[PDB]
């Protein structure tokens, strides 16, 4: 009934809990499974929900061959019950298009798709369910946005696009939205040099965004955003603890203001939590492909160029194959605190395990607890065999 | 809780958006989706929802052989959420019958299905779920409706029926509907001299709807509504701009009281907005058959004979196949107008793609946008080599 | 919120329309349909509802091998949306058992299942979703209920049992139940001879039951109950138009207090609208099995022993299969006046049908209409091969 | 709106009715059923539901291959509809993990769920659908908890978790929560020996636990719980009827206070109802294995180690398997006494049926009549061969 203002700090983060886990590869070997990619996790007031992209077919279906592919017609984001699989019968369409975020302003939900070809690309705003504002493309190169949640206070949800060349120099907008309806719009300001799918949180202090870097950079670009006076202002993440994949080797001496070099043209979305001595980081395992994922305790990781992990957590071992991961939080949960979440994308299929023809993923979620808890790992657990 | 009344002016329309879309073939090729045809859009005041006439079988089910018929005991109207697929599991039921149409008025919802023999068929009309209101057979010849939305003011909503040959001189009523109650009926008046399957929408003006001559036009004739007076007047679309399928090529001069002639007993449902300078009509780009679709910009094409396009978007490419089109509009949305949006059935499967013994199809969305938004093409997109 | 009245007359029957159908059979083929049989179709004041009993298995299943048995463990009385078929994922199981009746009080749903062995069978009385009273076994011979729904006025809900041999003298008993509760029971009383599976209605006058004498009589038994004074008295139709299954051919004369004899030891559920000259009376078309339904308008035909019909209407052709068939009203809907309504079951299978191995349904149900409305016939509609 | 009080006694068990079954496995021969084990049920104040582990993967998936195992990151705590079977489609998660209980306090439910390796589990309580507390393994060695409902009064909801090794002493604590917090833990006290998987119901005296010895026992412990003080005390039922499984025959005097010998590092989860004459006991039939299921009236088994049957039931016949058994009561329900409920798990497949790889199970349930109904037995009812 009113909208949410984000009026409090991260709780402590002293380890990691489940949350959530959809198992959505093990069970569509036998159901009616949409294939996905690109998920995310997303709170209303009443209820947190499982978003994603999907492929418009069953993984079963032989539509799923071909699935590798990133933009097709028969994308759309959809939704369904936490850890829930996505399945055709209680999956429910936000709108139509393959790149996409969503979030709760504290009475309604936005949602925003993107489709078209790569050079006449548009984005929908949805807002209460239905079409509010459209958006047409900048730079005539796949106009594409977060692939995770976008955050909001006293009604104004800012989001981050980009449009232009994912391996050089490209056209980032921040937006300010309210009720679905553009009240401004920033290009991208600050020392990130190249900027996609922008995982956000936010808290008192204002919104925090942690992005991808698919040009010359192995260190995360963060982008901050004040959403009363709708400003913001980029760099990248200081720590050495680099948190892109691939990636180089971490250093000793990381970069504030400029890519950390030695990769390029490729990248992972990512995500991380940066709170002073609360700042957790999260990874890939791997420096070389997207299998693992760990979190790492890095005091001051955002401003402090020689930071390392004071503590950390495995989520998923480096054996098993993972893939995007993001932020979210339950701004309607009680108490004086919000409690930091993320999920992991446990990708299956191509192009790592090729002896099928389609790519689809599973999900697997936390969140912070206060306590010191023993820690497990979280693989997709599908066994690929069974689907030749 | 209050009857919805048309206060509003058309938005203008600059470009069209995507709006949904269900996939429906892909999906069903292994899911439990209804066989279906005739397919709508309609909305309440809290949800909009996909409309179409089950076959009463699923794709995959060995009783989709013979699909293509158009009139059996097995056919209901349903209705299933925006862009998901029509399911077994998530469909809704209607009323029973093989012609149908179905509108909110803002306080409940009317629905009308006909069913029977062709020389014995009879309307039940639906209000709140309950069966209020019977109309019989007046020419013992295929009593049939819209196959898309009606539209209702301050209680009255208006809904058109023909019964008698599709080929020929034809019995078309108009009967005017108040919680589901008759409350006046009157033949057909005006130049209009055929009319099957009219697509409606309505505006401060009054109600405006766009029909098929089956008989001998290829322009497509359009009947005005007044809901408050309860009379109408028809004629046809002025424009030579010809928007009925098969069609013969556009001409410069077309026809405002009488068929355009040169293809006789065939069309396709289909639709237009009707607003001076701001008018939009759309029709499948080949001229042959159901295939392709585009929206064009025609200044006044109902009173001017002359007009012609002035912008124009493709929706599906001529290589796709289409189908019925039809128009709906959101009443409840919030703003200062209303946007116009249509939606277009692909079908798929028989009579043209007769390696499979099924006719079905999905559904494409549009809505209006006042951008210039880039355009993109929507197909189908199932194979229809994997249901061999 | 407030008890159920029976305050209005029935509707004058003219003719009748099609009110639902599920097609449960041809979806069951290719989707997860669960076996039922006994069927019925009950109104809730915001939704009216398909009732049956399920076997426990899908129809595709290979526990469907036996389901021409009528009393297992595998048994439970479900309830599904109006014209959807039973599926797994859409089915509410409201008692188990294999024998029930279901009725809405206006405050809450009362429904009862009666299960066990022949001789130790006991009947559970469930009120809003919990169960309330139970009742044993009073002749250790199949306890045994409506199929059909029970009839409320203000809280007061009756519901006719038997209990005893099926070929012979038996025990049959009126209870009288207010919010799950027992007021009250009789054991019955007047000229009726034996009583089976009572369909019954209401209006101002009381409650009317017509069932099925399955020992000598081929007239159908009726109880006229009074749910204020929770009293009753019971005859037969006195029409000579028989109107059981199997039976003998009409007569000119018929029996108003003993059963008209021919075939013993058998007989279908059924019933009938008896209200003076807008009395309407159902049958199988076939006098030696269940195939084909009609409506025959018999003016006076609980009283009238010479009555003949004066106008009909074709349900089921009689090449078509049928099965049970009972009464049921939306007592909730609008108006001055109670519309009649009836369902039929389809039975597909064994005995009949015995190239498979299982016994199921679907449903077609019906609708009184002011208008004389056309007829057309309503076959389940599934191919039997099809499932060899 | 407010917390439940528990301010009513038992009533009267004269006998048992049938309450709920889902026939889960016949039905999941051909439809998508979750694999499931440990099931129970726990009632909200406006509906009653099955809860269980899942597998993660359906009974016909491959992946069902290997689910005799206990502990994989693929379970989580679901429930569904009453009756319903455990399908993909109608599951809500509730938690992940593979150990839990659950318990609606009046405003809100609480959910518990452990997850982990051996030696590094740890608990997350869940409150109205959020996470709220969370508690790390204090022996590590498999922290486990109660796999049947809780029992709330006035918003205090104990918990009996165990920690440590299953065949020898062990650290077991009773945690007090309130809207999900914790308020107080205690280390087990009194003469239970040993303490697996109460199974509780709470009555105006307090809340009594019955449970598992699983090192030297094969009479079950109890736990007595006053929710007000938050305090509790131990010992054995003292009636020589015993009730474990497997374990010896029935002696002529019991054990109060320490195990009955015979049978060592093994049992199965149970419940009782013990509330002096009115006390009922329920056990397997066999002494040896999973198999069969009776209740007998034993007068005051809690504290009369002479006490023997004077009255009994049939659930499950010895030849049919049985496996699991905990307490319920729907605290809601009206009325002046709460009515004893329970469940039986129904175990399929391996170890004793192994001809297939998975480990599955269905659902009875059962409610006290004050009536003396007669008897059933209700087997689970698949057929194993189907599945080969
Ligand atoms: C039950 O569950 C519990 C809870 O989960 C389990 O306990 C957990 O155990 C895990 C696994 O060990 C721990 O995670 C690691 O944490 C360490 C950080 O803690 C260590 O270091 C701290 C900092 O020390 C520095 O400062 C202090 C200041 O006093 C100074 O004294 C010290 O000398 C040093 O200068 C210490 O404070 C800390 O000690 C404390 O905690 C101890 C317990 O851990 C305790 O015993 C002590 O008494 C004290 O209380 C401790 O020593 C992380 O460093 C580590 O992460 C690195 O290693 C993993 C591999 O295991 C790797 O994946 C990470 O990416 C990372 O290493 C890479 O990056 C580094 C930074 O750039 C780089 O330096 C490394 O060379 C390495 O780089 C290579 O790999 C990466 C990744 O592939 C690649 O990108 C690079 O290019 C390169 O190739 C772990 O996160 C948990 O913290 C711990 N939790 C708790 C609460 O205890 C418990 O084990 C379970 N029980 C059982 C039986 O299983
Ligand atoms: C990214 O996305 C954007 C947004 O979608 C894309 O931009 C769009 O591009 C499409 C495709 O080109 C455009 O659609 C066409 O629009 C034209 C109408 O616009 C043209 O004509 C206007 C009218 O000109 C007249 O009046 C002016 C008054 O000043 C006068 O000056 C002029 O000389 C003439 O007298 C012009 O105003 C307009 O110019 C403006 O816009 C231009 C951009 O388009 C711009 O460059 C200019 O500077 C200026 O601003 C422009 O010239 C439609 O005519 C056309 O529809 C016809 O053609 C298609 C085939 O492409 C056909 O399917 C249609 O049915 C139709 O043609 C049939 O019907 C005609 C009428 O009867 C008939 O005459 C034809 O012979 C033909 O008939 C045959 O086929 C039919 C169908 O099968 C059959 O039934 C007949 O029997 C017969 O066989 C298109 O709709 C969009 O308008 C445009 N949108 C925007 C906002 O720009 C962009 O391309 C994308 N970017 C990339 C890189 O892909
Ligand atoms: C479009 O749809 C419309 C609407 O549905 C269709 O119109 C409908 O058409 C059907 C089919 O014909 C009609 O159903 C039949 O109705 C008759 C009753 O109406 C007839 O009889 C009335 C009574 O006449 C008596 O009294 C009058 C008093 O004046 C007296 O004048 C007369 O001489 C006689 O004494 C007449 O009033 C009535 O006339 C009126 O209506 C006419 C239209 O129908 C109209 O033309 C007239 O102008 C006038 O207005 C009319 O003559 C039922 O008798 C009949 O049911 C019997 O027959 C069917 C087989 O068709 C059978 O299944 C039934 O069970 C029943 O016959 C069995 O039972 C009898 C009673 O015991 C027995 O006597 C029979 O021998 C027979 O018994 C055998 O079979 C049974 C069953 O298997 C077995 O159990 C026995 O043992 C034995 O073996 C039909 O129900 C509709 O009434 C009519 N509706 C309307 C509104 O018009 C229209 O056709 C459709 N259009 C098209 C093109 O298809
Ligand atoms: C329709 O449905 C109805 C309702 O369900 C059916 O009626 C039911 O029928 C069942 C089955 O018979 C009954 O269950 C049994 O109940 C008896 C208890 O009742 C008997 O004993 C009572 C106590 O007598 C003692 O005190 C009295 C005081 O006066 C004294 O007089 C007497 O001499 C003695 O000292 C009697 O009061 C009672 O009589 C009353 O009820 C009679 C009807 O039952 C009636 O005829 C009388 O007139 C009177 O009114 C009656 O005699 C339980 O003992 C029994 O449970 C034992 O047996 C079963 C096997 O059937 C077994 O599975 C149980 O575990 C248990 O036996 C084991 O444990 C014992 C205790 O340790 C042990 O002693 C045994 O040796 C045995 O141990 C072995 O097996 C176990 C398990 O595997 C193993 O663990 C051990 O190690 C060892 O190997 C039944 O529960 C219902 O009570 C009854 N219900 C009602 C309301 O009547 C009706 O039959 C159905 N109709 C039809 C046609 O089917
Ligand atoms: C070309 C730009 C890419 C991001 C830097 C690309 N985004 C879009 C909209 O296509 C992503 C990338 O190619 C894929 C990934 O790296 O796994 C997913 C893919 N993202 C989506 N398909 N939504
Ligand atoms: C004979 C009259 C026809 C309309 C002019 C016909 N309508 C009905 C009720 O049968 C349509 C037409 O035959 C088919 C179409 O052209 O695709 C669909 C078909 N419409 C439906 N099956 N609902
Ligand atoms: C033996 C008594 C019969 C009724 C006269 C019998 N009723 C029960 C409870 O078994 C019916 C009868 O045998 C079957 C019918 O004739 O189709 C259904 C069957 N009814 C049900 N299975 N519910
Ligand atoms: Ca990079
Ligand atoms: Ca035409
Ligand atoms: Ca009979
Ligand atoms: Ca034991």
């Amino acid at each position: 009934r009113n909208f949410n203002n984000l009026t409090k700090g991260l709780c402590t983060i002293n380890s990691w809990h489940i949350y959530g886990k959809d198992n959505a590869v093990r069970i569509g070997e036998s159901s009616d499974v949409l294939v996905t990619r690109e998920p995310y996790v997303s709170c209303d007031p009443d209820e947190c929900r499982f978003y994603a992209l999907s492929q418009g077919t069953t993984i079963r279906g032989k539509h799923s061959n071909g699935t590798i592919h990133d933009r097709s017609q028969y994308r759309a984001l959809i939704s369904w019950p936490l850890s829930s699989p996505p399945t055709v019968y209680n999956s429910r369409v936000e709108c139509i298009g393959w790149s996409s975020t969503s979030c709760h302003d504290g009475k309604s939900r936005m949602s925003i798709c993107i489709s078209g070809p790569n050079n006449n690309a548009s984005a929908v705003v949805w807002y209460n369910r239905r079409p509010v504002a459209e958006i047409n493309t900048w730079a005539r190169n796949i106009l594409r946005t977060q692939e995770s949640e976008c955050v909001c206070h006293n009604g104004v949800c800012p989001v981050v696009f980009t449009d232009g060349s994912a391996t050089g120099p490209a056209d980032t907008r921040i937006y300010y939205f309210k009720e679905g309806k553009i009240l401004k719009w920033e290009s991208l300001t600050g020392t990130a040099k190249h900027i996609e799918e922008c995982s956000c949180y936010g808290e008192r202090t204002g919104i925090t965004c942690t992005c991808r870097d698919n040009w010359q950079g192995s260190n995360r670009p963060v982008i901050q955003i004040d959403p009363v006076a709708m400003t913001h202002t980029s760099q990248y993440i200081c720590s050495p603890v680099l948190t892109d994949n691939p990636r180089p080797n971490d250093p000793n001496i990381g970069k504030c203001n400029d890519p950390y070099p030695g990769n390029n043209n490729n990248g992972v979305k990512g995500f991380s939590y940066l709170d002073g001595a609360n700042t957790w980081l999260g990874r890939t395992i791997s420096t070389a492909s997207r299998s693992g994922y760990e979190m790492l305790k890095v005091p001051n990781a955002l401003t402090d160029d020689r930071s390392k992990p004071i503590q950390g957590q495995t989520i998923v071992l480096n054996a098993d194959w993972s893939g995007y991961s993001g932020s979210f939080m339950d701004y309607w949960a009680e108490g004086d605190c919000y409690r930091a979440c993320f999920y992991v994308e446990l990708i299956r299929g191509r192009p790592k395990e090729d002896k099928v023809w389609w790519t689809s993923n599973s999900i697997v979620s936390m969140c912070s607890s206060t306590e010191f808890l023993g820690q497990w790992n979280w693989p997709d657990g599908a066994k690929i065999e069974y689907f030749l």
